[PDB]
């Protein structure tokens, strides 16, 4: 193994509905950040709420936290960072799909708003929840590693620009595809590996490695769009995000057929990125390549393992 | 301890998650199996040169993978058999149905519990080889061989005796099972382990054993496709155009939905399996669960890279 020795792994085989190809693990620091996700929820989201409430289930883990498992390649130090702010991420979330794309995109930029290489948590009392819990977490990850801070605030104002910037519906999964990368968050993710294990890729590595990335976030999100359906569904918005209605759209198919073609597109990305990775090895690589197929293996495997049996996608309304 | 495992992560196109392992006489197989190539077909035919490419094996073989669980004695006696099966099949596909049935009907003469091969030297080169390699299989074990003749009377006798095309799944998948030889590997995944299971044992995971006999039959269909699209038949058998029909989409939309039917199929298995482990297993039910998967997830190894499906341009 390419990456350092934080994590055991799991048996993804004892699950009947993981499927995945790609392994699945969590970290050995599982109750420290456990621990700091509890107290971010408390102070992120307010009591009462919808999100408050989706917040508790999420970190309901009869088979570990999401955090944990799916970004269990990374140092227990940086792993609760990136965990907390990208949990901060995900309760923007659920706020936000609930809202008109309109309104959403403000509060959006509302929150951009804290992305600054000197924030200053104070400068953000009379702000949302959102933005004091974001500000203050964000604080300790640039001061963590403060050579990779641009690149990391550059990636979250590109993120908070361009992921949920679209309002329509979508009618084919060539469009769709593309854009759930984005939406599903996974340049966000997949940044927070490669600096979760204090790495960066060459603007020619990850070249070399694009279309395997490529591959992986689709993958990631039309795992998730699988795995979610039934809670998304119903959801009352004026911008569904799942593969499954996409597909029943562009061939004019019942729920339960466009949610099997689906699967299948899952499992052919995941044969396709396969296949990109043995191309690629086959060409000298260097050790913060290998480094990163590793972790983004382990992130796509034990998303799927995650998701498979989250309280999330199973409790609700 | 008759097979070694097999690294599946390392063929990108291999999906399954059952495992994949190869027999520890894969050599004399493949040379029993060369050998009955040469009797149970003639030179220069179809069925010949399908039989040489069904063998070509970069990876391995077909029946020293799934079947690697087999004591080695068994494997080449019922690797053979099947064989000539397979021959048998090659052959009548491409025959109006009708023809094949009749076939079907003349092969079957063969099945015996005192078959005596030399009746049939006179007949056609399928039956000559069955009943030689029949003989032999009866004689390694005489106590199962009324239970294997049935089975193999029972296969002829239903495998291919429908006609029509399939326009739902509902009636395609119990009728692929049997089309796709299921009952006669399952069986031999038995004998081949000298073990069987009684009646109660197989009734208490007979949804299992349909859902993994799914798997199997659907997995070929959806490798198998891209040949058997263009191939000139009066029955094509492929879950593809079942779906394309069911649900009028394009081939590649519906093999995208075979797939994700495959894969529900494997975890419906595993959840049915998860289902029984929960009362106690007998010996005999655990080596079944065991040496079947390696059966689904070997299929799927070898399916997925055999010159046998491949297509070019
Ligand atoms: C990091 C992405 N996300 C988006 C809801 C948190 C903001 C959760 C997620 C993870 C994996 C797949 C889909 C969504
Ligand atoms: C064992 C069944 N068969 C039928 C062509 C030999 C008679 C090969 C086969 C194996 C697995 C799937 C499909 C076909
Ligand atoms: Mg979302
Ligand atoms: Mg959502
Ligand atoms: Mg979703
Ligand atoms: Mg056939
Ligand atoms: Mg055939
Ligand atoms: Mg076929």
């Amino acid at each position: 193994s390419a990456i350092p020795s934080v994590f055991e792994t799991l048996q993804g085989y004892k699950v009947p509905v993981f499927f995945s190809r790609y392994p699945a693990g969590i970290s050995i620091a599982a109750q420290e950040v456990e621990d700091a996700l509890r107290k971010i929820d408390e102070e992120a989201s307010e009591e009462g709420t919808r999100e408050r409430r989706r917040a508790l289930i999420r970190h309901t883990n009869p088979y570990g936290d999401p955090f944990t498992i799916c970004h269990c390649s990374a140092f227990p130090d940086r792993l609760a960072l990136l965990s907390c702010l990208v949990e901060v991420m995900w309760i923007h979330d659920d706020v936000t799909e609930e809202m008109d794309h309109i309104s959403a995109c403000r509060e959006h930029d509302e929150l951009a708003k804290v992305l600054q290489l000197d924030i200053d948590p104070s400068k953000f009392e009379s702000g949302n929840v959102r933005q004091k819990s974001l500000a203050v977490v964000l604080r300790k990850a640039i001061d963590i590693d403060p050579k990779q801070a641009p690149a990391m605030i550059e990636m979250l104002r590109h993120y908070l620009a361009t992921f949920d910037n679209i309002g329509g519906d979508f009618t084919r999964m060539e469009e769709y595809m593309p854009y759930r990368i984005a939406n599903c968050g996974y340049w966000m993710s997949s940044y927070f590996i490669r600096w979760g294990m204090d790495m960066t890729l060459s603007e020619e590595e990850y070249a070399s490695i694009e279309q395997f990335d490529i591959a992986m976030g689709n993958v990631l999100g039309l795992t998730n769009d699988y795995f979610s359906w039934n809670i998304e569904k119903d959801q009352e918005t004026d911008r569904m995000r799942n593969g499954v209605v996409v597909l029943m759209k562009e061939h004019h198919t019942t729920a339960d057929a466009a949610k099997m073609m689906l699967l299948g597109v899952i499992v052919e990305q995941e044969s396709l990125a396969a296949k990109l990775k043995e191309e690629r090895l086959k060409k000298p690589a260097s050790k913060e390549i290998l480094q990163y197929f590793e972790a983004i293996e382990l992130y796509v495997g034990g998303s799927c393992y995650w998701h498979s049996t989250a309280p999330r996608y199973q409790v609700f309304e």
